[PDB]
């Protein structure tokens, strides 16, 4: 059932990248992934669960892309590195970003687990970026603040009250204010 | 020149009261117009949507609170504390404002801007005990974003009020902690 999951999340990412939040239909994803619809619902009860899970997988893959050794001599530099990478990744995929941001907007208690998995991952990614070895509590907290700035400005990006570069500027400002 | 002002005041008062008692759903143009004793047409000329109503009312709220610690950290900590307690005393109002801010589009981008500048100012001056630096304004923005993100989590029952309070405290200490 692992390969089934892989096909389902693959189709989720493909469709989301192609047509944004709207295009992510349960029937369409199930179709594209060659699984029964009931199977899809059994693993993912909503498109929110689908998208958040897919996001989690994407983060888990990005963390496996290289290694903690792969940069900067200072915490500020390393965190700047991580945030910059994820930032350009965001800028390269506006539709996917729309789908994910919307998914986060609609995520409720029923998707708690899924969302948690994302939050735990991304924060970890930031924290381990700042730290040499095991991150401290404060670094986890800093990670959470950065994530909150990111999401809050994506909220304004989604409703076209702000551009992607505005988001990027806010992120850099936040990083500098926290550990610059 | 005074009829318009009185009208606006009653409109925002009604918005605050209704939002406080029933939340975002209860904020409807006819109900607001009714309570405020204005024509619905006048209300639509004044505020095109419930988002404009809630955002404007919030702005007036921060203006009013603005009207009537030995460090930046203590003063900001104090203010965020008071605002937090006020928030927990008014969950339906907070619900209404949160929905208003997550649902706000470009058509209210102007309004959303104004109140924003207001809110941050009140934070920043609190940090400065006077005229703030650029960085203090920036910090105010960061705090505001933490607030909004955690309020989104609260709205969708992914977090409690206590969670929100703790997150805001953490943000304050991490940003300007003594």
């Amino acid at each position: 059932q692992r390969e089934r999951r892989k096909r389902i999340l693959d189709a989720t990412m493909a469709i989301a990248s192609k047509g944004g939040y709207e295009a992510v239909q349960m029937r369409a994803v199930a179709d594209r992934a060659d699984v029964a619809v009931g199977t899809l619902y059994r693993y993912f009860p909503s498109k929110v669960h689908l998208l958040v899970s897919a996001l989690g997988r994407e983060f888990s893959r990005i963390d496996a892309k290289t290694d903690r050794s792969a940069a900067g001599a200072t915490p500020f530099q390393r965190l700047n590195f991580m945030v910059g990478k994820l930032n350009r990744a965001m800028q390269r995929n506006p539709l996917l970003t729309e789908a994910m941001t919307r998914a986060y907007v609609f995520a409720d208690a029923s998707a708690a687990s899924e969302v948690d998995q994302v939050e735990k991952l991304i924060d970890s990614m930031f924290a381990r970026a700042m730290a040499n070895g095991e991150p401290t509590e404060d670094q986890y907290h800093i990670a959470r603040v950065i994530s909150d700035v990111w999401l809050s400005n994506l909220l304004a990006w989604l409703t076209r009250r702000a551009s992607a570069t505005d988001v990027s500027k806010r992120l850099d400002l936040a990083v500098r204010l926290l550990i610059g």
